[PDB]
């Protein structure tokens, strides 16, 4: 288990992705790939017709070579990993992974496009796969407010046998106007 490490960058828009090395603390940027469909909502019910699609503009093969977890917007997808919200929040009182109910990613779609949902009711969504309980990082307080970072460490082990323990700090910038992903984590490297 190394020292705790620190992480943090305002996040890009609603199109893009920030893809985290762990090990290294290294992050690359990069825009959803996936094709996209724009959907014509009839007020927030899930019946919706679609009006355009754009193809998709890569494969998972143009993905950053080396990465453990991503996120997009508050979105959270890891790199073949299962994650366990633990009930700790002190890092320093944590130093291997508890047992427990590890999630893995499933299927979901993300927002890429918000720029016509005023004007039209319009959204471009991508289906992609996101991990349910890593997305816990922040809780809604109920829509239009701001969210709140939960202080929970989160578990993280990864196919290949490396595993981490996060603690998120941050979702918005100094102002509280920008996005931001910001945690403290240790990794621990397959022995």
């Amino acid at each position: 288990t190394t020292q705790v490490k620190h992480f943090e960058t305002l996040m890009p828009g609603y199109d893009s992705w920030i893809y985290i090395d762990l090990e290294t603390g290294k992050f690359e940027q990069q825009a959803e790939l996936g094709k996209r469909e724009f959907r014509k909502y009839k007020m927030m019910d899930p019946n919706y017709e679609v009006v355009g699609t754009e193809p998709a503009k890569g494969t998972d093969a143009d993905l950053p070579k080396k990465w453990d977890i991503a996120f997009h917007i508050t979105d959270a997808r890891t790199n073949n990993g299962e994650v366990l919200m633990t009930g700790e929040t002190d890092l320093n009182k944590i130093n291997a992974l508890p047992a427990g109910n590890y999630v893995a990613d499933a299927p979901a779609d993300i927002v890429v496009d918000m720029s016509r949902m005023q004007s039209e009711g319009v959204l471009g969504m991508v289906k992609t796969m996101l991990n349910g309980e890593m997305g816990k990082w922040v809780k809604s307080n109920g829509m239009g407010k701001p969210k709140t970072v939960m202080g929970n460490v989160f578990a993280v082990k990864f196919k290949n046998g490396n595993a981490a323990l996060i603690k998120f700090k941050d979702n918005l910038d100094k102002t509280g106007k920008k996005k931001a992903v910001s945690f403290d984590y240790k990794f621990i490297k397959k022995a």
